[PDB]
């Protein structure tokens, strides 16, 4: 497959907890804000329930901060081309009813160029995916994965599978 980013499985990650939030992970940047003063638990764990390879991250939810952003892994860099029509698609599940997860694309300013807001993560598997276009001149653009909801308090996050493809 070609896809924009990097290690959209995790394939490439060690299991166990990442403390390294910013380059532990390679495609990717883990970030929590600190108005998040018990801090989440980020996770590889390799699992024979992984919709892709062995591994998926796993995201437990503590506390929570100001805005649901102060929790997010960001998958980066990741590649396209200026006009470019892409198919973003994830898989994600919870351990407990009720989590809430926004899948977002937008470039190194932080213009947005789409997302899935508020989405309704259950307990089993699902893909959620978008389109979106490539609507200024840039080709090192982010996707921004935002779990910071008060919802998701106690609950752990499960992705795995971000592919980004032209459409
Ligand atoms: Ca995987």
């Amino acid at each position: 497959m070609l896809v924009a980013n990097i290690n959209g499985g995790f394939e490439s990650t060690p299991a166990g907890v990442v403390t390294d939030l910013a380059e532990g992970v390679e495609g990717w940047d883990l970030n929590v804000g600190s108005s998040v003063t018990n801090p989440p638990v980020f996770e590889v764990l390799e699992t024979s329930d992984a919709p892709e390879g062995n591994k998926v991250l796993a995201v437990t939810v503590n506390g929570v901060g100001n805005n649901p952003f102060n929790i997010q892994a960001t998958a980066l860099p990741v590649n396209v081309r200026p006009g470019v029509t892409y198919t973003y698609t994830i898989r994600a599940r919870a351990e407990q009813d009720g989590a809430v997860v926004s899948f977002t694309v937008g470039n190194q300013s932080l213009d947005e160029y789409g997302r899935l807001h508020h989405q309704q993560i259950t307990t089993e598997w699902q893909p959620f995916t978008f389109e979106f276009t490539v609507s200024d001149q840039e080709t090192v653009i982010r996707a921004p994965i935002h779990f910071g909801y008060a919802a998701n308090v106690g609950n752990t996050i499960y992705i795995d599978g971000l592919a980004i493809v032209d459409l």
